[PDB]
């Protein structure tokens, strides 16, 4: 396919040629083609093998849970929301043309739910989705128990040392330190079947209901209503609670009127924003927005009317890098024991890490990338009655101590809050510190804040959090968990990473790996697990310089931190990650050794690159254990690249050619009301940022077979922006140049944008000149005119007898393209623009030329090319020379 395919709406692709034209009767609503109703609008789309595959998604899906019997989530039938998501494949079924017409349709079906599975989701609680306006105050939670105060009770840190052995905390210095946080206050934590606010708490630490449901709607709903009532051109004070109803609708939150549906629609939703496709599957995953809890595996050969099955990610083991990484996100997801009763989360029943917030999916040879941030998840204290932990959240910061020996290994699978709280604050002789100095009398003993004697009464059940944090304790360690500054005193400084809080996740997926995937999704009666061991993890937090004056050298805590942050976000704790796209990399690689490839997605502050060995199609690895898993890399952005609002990402394309990725923003995205109700007014244009690949790449030459340095990526605004225009499609013709479709009021208008030594600039001329096509698919050639053609200026047919080649015959002269070069000079549009004349024999005494030209996007035109078969008809001249004689 020689064009590019434009997303007009939410149902309508048309295709473009690289003349920035549409093909004629090419734009097609692709929902009323798959036989679906109005209410599905497009969500991803792909290209395998010249096939277009489509995921669709309903405004009208209703979704529910039903804890009793066991076919517990299933869709509402009743009225009209029976309105599954649906992958289509599209083939393009004329050589003239683009006609899609439609070849296999795959239904996406609700999550079979085990009954061990649906005892963890009787009680599974899940926080409101963080919005653009959500602040680093309304994510703050009010501090709960100590370690110390769980387990002695109320009573002194006299008898700690005491007693510490009797509740199988060893050595323990950590007294104080933080066993979680309250969910009586702050952001929304709601069940399957409930449904989210539209308002958000300013401070959660005093505002919220946190879980307390009944609280919320019989109190507090009045409050946060009068205070913050939706516009209605109103106006009110917004004192106590942002009303984030339009950022919601804008992340894909469904509403029934002024109330959003329930959390288990907004998961499936949500759960089915982007696809990926291999010679034998279809994989589908969620979006960056809510947390995903499941993902779909549908094998290619699936019968025509089938209802292909989603795998649990609690299902789902990773390789995070080193067992230990496993166990410490395992430990903190709940209370395991045969002692207790009722008491059940994700790690009482042997499930894992249960959802992650998905970057996006790609897939290259026949191999499914992904990546995302770990959804915080841990247990919470649902008793009823004296429980100490009561209505608390079970957390606590995992961030190795300052003794650890350095070298990544070390780091991670250091022994530092393995089962439960050992940080806090430290004052050792006068050189403050949040994590433990040390991990003598034998080893440090950690253990989960449950006190031995209500082991069998209590009652630890599972949440998810709207981020990647685990722990929203209103604490200096949680700021400097959540910010990456946590260091060590040693003559290095490494930092100190946590295993909980801020875990970004990746892998390559095999075939076989979707298979077991599949196998868990259709597992009869029980749940079946599968290993992905093509994985990574990695701590990753957001930059501390997209927040201000933290206090160092009143400790500065989550209802305090200052956000300064200029990629969109309100917030500046909470990590992002946007448009996971792979590539095979174009530059040659040793023969007997296959091409390479990488990917990139962008997070706050940087992008990051994944690195794959082709050989073997596994993550890089290098011997050392020192060096850090040289499968990532992450390169900070700059000011110009950190000012794109990263909640507007529309689209990522690669282009082979370039070895070159397109991140493309568009600021019709925003919502159209702030969480204050303020109509929302830079709303008009739209961004590119452009990721390259830098560093040594694998298997140049003998010695880049062996790597110890992870190769990388950069991020550069381009230059390609807008604040005025509206956009329609941005098409990356090749290295030095991008066509930009736009509407400055209401039709459409084309700028050429060209590279000038790494920063794009339009060219108004090249933009005029591309732009005048009449009517037609292409630029017009104009004989007199230095134009999108250049200029081309034939000889006189004096030459012929001036150089003597009368004497040469026509066959001769037309086998002779250096003779035939010699009949035109040429003037380039652009530098390094090329062109050439094609003979054709008219007689036995003459023949005529005509320029084969070289357009911005690499390749050459003359009178017979096409564009999906459609011929442009440019307008190329033919030019006869005679007098040439036969031999
Ligand atoms: C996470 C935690 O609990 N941190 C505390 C910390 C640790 O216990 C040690 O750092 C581990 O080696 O100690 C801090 O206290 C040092 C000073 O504390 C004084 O005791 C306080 C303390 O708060 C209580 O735990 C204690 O039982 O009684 C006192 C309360 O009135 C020492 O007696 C004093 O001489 C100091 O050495 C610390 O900052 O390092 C306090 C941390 O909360
Ligand atoms: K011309």
């Amino acid at each position: 396919a020689n064009t590019f395919l434009v997303k007009e709406d939410s149902k309508n692709v048309t295709a473009y040629t690289p003349f920035a034209t549409p093909i004629t009767d090419s734009k097609s609503d692709l929902v009323s083609l798959a036989q679906l109703d109005s209410s599905y609008q497009i969500a991803d789309q792909t290209i395998h093998n010249t096939n277009l595959f489509v995921l669709f998604k309903s405004r009208d899906v209703k979704v529910k849970y039903e804890s009793s019997g066991s076919n517990n989530i299933s869709f509402d039938s009743t009225s009209q929301g029976e309105k599954p998501s649906y992958v289509v494949e599209f083939t393009n079924s004329t050589n003239i043309g683009i006609k899609w017409t439609m070849v296999k349709k795959y239904q996406l079906d609700v999550p079979n739910v085990s009954s061990d599975m649906n005892q963890v989701l009787k009680n599974l609680i899940l926080e409101q989705p963080l919005t653009k306006y959500t602040l680093n105050s309304s994510l703050a939670k009010e501090k709960g128990k100590t370690q110390r105060e769980v387990h002695l009770g109320s009573g002194q840190a006299n008898q700690w040392t005491s007693q510490r052995n009797q509740h199988d905390l060893n050595n323990n210095p950590s007294p104080n330190a933080s066993t979680g946080f309250k969910l009586t206050t702050g952001n929304a934590y709601r069940k399957l079947s409930e449904s989210w606010p539209i308002y958000e708490p300013i401070d959660g630490t005093k505002q919220g209901k946190g879980k307390d449901s009944s609280g919320w709607s019989s109190t507090e709903e009045n409050e946060a209503k009068n205070d913050a009532p939706s516009v209605s051109g109103s106006s009110g004070t917004f004192n106590k609670y942002l009303n984030t109803k339009q950022a919601l609708e804008s992340i894909g939150i469904l509403f029934d009127d002024q109330t959003p549906r329930n959390v288990i629609t907004q998961l499936y939703y949500a759960s089915t924003s982007k696809l990926a496709v291999t010679n034998n599957h279809i994989v589908v995953m969620g979006n960056s927005f809510l947390p995903s809890m499941w993902y779909w595996v549908v094998e290619r050969s699936a019968q025509e009317n089938a209802s292909n099955k989603p795998t649990w990610f609690a299902n789902t083991n990773l390789d995070w890098g080193e067992d230990k990484q496993k166990q410490f996100v395992e430990n903190q997801l709940g209370y395991k024991e045969t002692t207790s009763t009722n008491s059940h989360n994700f790690h009482s029943k042997s499930f894992t890490q249960p959802a992650y917030l998905i970057s996006g999916i790609d897939s290259v040879n026949d191999q499914i990338i992904f990546s995302g941030f770990k959804a915080g998840s841990v247990g919470y204290d649902s008793s009823s009655s004296s429980s100490s932990t009561k209505d608390q959240a079970l957390a606590w910061s995992t961030t190795t101590s300052l003794d650890s020996k350095t070298g990544y290994k070390d780091l991670v699978t250091n022994d530092t809050g393995l089962n439960g709280p050992i940080n806090g604050s430290f004052s050792i002789q006068d050189t403050f510190s949040f994590v433990v100095p040390y991990s003598t009398t034998g080893p440090i003993k950690t253990a989960y804040p449950v006190k031995k004697d209500q082991k069998s009464t209590v009652k630890i059940n599972s949440l998810i959090n709207a981020t990647p944090l685990n722990s929203y304790g209103d604490e200096g360690i949680g700021v400097f968990d959540a910010l990456g500054l946590n260091y060590n005193f040693k003559s290095n400084q490494e930092r100190l990473p946590s295993r909980t809080d801020q875990i970004f996740v990746y892998g390559i997926v095999s075939p076989n790996e979707l298979r077991s995937a599949k196998s868990s999704a259709d597992s009869t009666g029980s749940d079946t697990k599968v290993n992905w061991s093509n994985t990574q993890s990695r701590y990753l937090p957001v930059p501390y310089n997209y927040s201000e004056g933290i206090i160092d050298a009143s400790v500065t805590t989550f209802s305090g931190l200052k956000s300064i942050a200029p990629d969109g976000f309100a917030n500046s704790i909470a990590n992002f990650s946007v448009g996971l796209k792979a590539g095979i990399d174009p530059n040659p690689v040793m023969s007997g050794k296959k091409a390479n490839y990488g990917a990139v997605v962008l997070t706050r502050g940087g992008v990051v690159r994944l690195n794959f060995n082709p050989g073997n199609d596994s993550l890089l690895s290098t011997t050392d254990n020192n060096i850090a898993p040289i499968s990532f890399s992450f390169t900070p952005f700059t000011a110009a690249e950190s000012a794109v609002d990263l909640t507007t990402f529309k689209e990522v394309t690669y282009n082979q050619e370039s070895g070159l990725w397109s991140y493309i923003f568009d600021s019709s995205l925003k919502p159209s009301h702030d969480g204050k109700q303020t109509p929302v007014t830079d709303n008009m244009g739209f961004s590119v940022i452009t990721v390259s690949r830098t560093g040594i790449e694998l298997n140049q030459d003998q010695a880049t077979t062996t790597l110890d340095v992870a190769p990388s990526a950069l991020a550069v605004q381009s230059g390609i922006q807008s604040t005025t225009q509206t956009l329609t499609g941005v098409l990356p013709l090749s290295e030095e140049f991008s066509a930009v479709i736009a509407k400055d009021s209401d039709q459409n208008k084309i700028d050429i944008y060209k590279n000038n030594n790494g920063l794009f600039e339009i060219d108004t001329q090249l933009s005029n000149s591309v732009a005048t096509n009449n009517g037609g698919l292409a630029p017009s050639y104009t004989e007199n005119r230095v134009d999108a053609w250049g200029k081309v200026e034939f000889a006189d047919n004096s030459v012929l007898q001036a150089r003597n080649l009368v004497d040469k015959t026509v066959d001769e002269i037309i086998n002779t393209p250096e003779i035939l070069n010699s009949f035109f000079r040429f003037t380039p549009a652009f530098e390094d623009q090329k062109a050439t004349l094609v003979a054709t024999k008219q007689s036995d005494t003459s023949l005529s030329v005509s320029p084969r030209i070289q357009f911005l996007d690499g390749n050459f035109y003359d009178l017979n090319s096409t564009i999906a078969g459609v011929p442009l008809n440019i307008g190329f001249p033919s030019r006869v020379f005679a007098g040439f004689a036969a031999l």
